[PDB]
């Protein structure tokens, strides 16, 4: 619980798991979001 980062993002092999880390936007999600990104549910688990 008590978890900020509740944006999750989605690499080519599939490792769904939030961003954590640093907290910030690399490449992996900005390629997922142009090749697909149907709105922020994409990557958001809603909650």
């Amino acid at each position: 619980a008590q978890r900020p980062a509740k944006y999750s993002y989605v690499d080519e092999n599939g490792e769904t798991k939030t961003w954590t880390g640093q907290g910030r936007t690399p490449a992996v999600i900005k390629k997922a979001m142009d090749e697909q990104g149907k709105s922020l549910d994409d990557f958001l688990i809603k909650q």
